[PDB]
């Protein structure tokens, strides 16, 4: 199907770990979208082919609003390339970098949008493991979409939860505990866990040791309490987090 002479390549919106993502056209459309650009070079040295199989596949076949689809790929002697929808106001990380913290109506919506496309993702079974603001992108509107499903799977320590930092087997509850950290930063502008080193945030998260602002809401603190236990059974569902008052109370979507 497709190759490189097939599009005008733009201004870079940013670096990847493998390779960098373009602002890009295709040529014959005029249709507008980014290009992602992946070094088979690289991403044999670190052996993860078998994870960007899955990447592939799997946000190939998702459907949603507040997932960002990816049309196609190819490749040629040196590199791979995703052909991925373009989202306009570019990362909830840079968003959280200019404002410093959210507001409650601002974490709220963004959490909706999340566990709407976080409980659909789960209906198929998919569960994503990497979720970040890098990860969360922007439409046009400002609608939140989820992006690179990179350690995605159909089965640094910052957003995840004990069980996967601890080795241990893991669920579909990594996600609300991602989620849980997600509600956090968004309220406070720092994750929850973080620390210097590695190593100290690793003890952190493990003994789930976290404390709240002043100003940070009783509403608030109740939903991220529940998400963030250290048992993966003990976290509510989607379906109750959609229903939480604090959210429900503040949602606009
Ligand atoms: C500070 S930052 O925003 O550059 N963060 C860096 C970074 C790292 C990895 C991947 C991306 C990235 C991936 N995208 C994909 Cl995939 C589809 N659309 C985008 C996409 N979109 C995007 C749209 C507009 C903007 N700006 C920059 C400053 O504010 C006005 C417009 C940036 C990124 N970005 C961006």
């Amino acid at each position: 199907q497709w190759a490189l002479e097939d599009f005008e390549i733009g201004r870079p919106l940013g670096k990847g770990k493998f390779g960098n993502v373009y602002l890009a056209r295709e040529k014959q459309s005029k249709f507008i979208l980014a290009l992602k650009v992946l070094f088979k070079a690289q991403l044999e040295k670190a052996g993860v082919e078998h994870q960007l199989r899955r990447e592939v596949e799997i946000q190939s076949h998702l459907r949603h609003p507040n997932i960002l689809r990816l049309y196609g790929y190819f490749h040629d002697a040196t590199r791979v390339y995703l052909i991925l929808e373009y989202a306009p106001l570019g990362t909830v990380y840079r968003e959280l970098q200019k404002l410093s913290k959210f507001d409650e109506q601002r974490t709220a919506t963004y959490i909706t949008e999340l566990a709407n496309a976080l409980s659909y993702c789960h209906s198929k079974r998919v569960i994503h493991r990497d979720i970040k603001p890098e990860n969360l992108l922007l439409g046009s509107a400002g609608e939140l979409k989820i992006a690179d499903f990179g350690w995605s799977v159909h089965a640094t320590l910052d957003y995840l939860p004990p069980e996967m930092i601890e080795g241990r087997m893991h669920d579909e509850k990594v996600d609300l505990w991602s989620l849980g950290v997600l509600c956090y930063e968004f309220l406070v502008g720092k994750p929850p866990f973080e620390a210097n080193t590695y190593q100290e945030t690793y003890k952190r998260i493990s003994r789930v040791e976290f404390t709240f602002p002043d100003f940070v809401t009783e509403g608030a603190r109740d939903l991220i309490s529940r998400l963030l236990k250290h048992n993966p059974s003990q976290r509510p569902m989607l379906r109750e987090v959609l229903e939480h008052p604090w959210i429900t109370a503040n949602s606009s979507k």
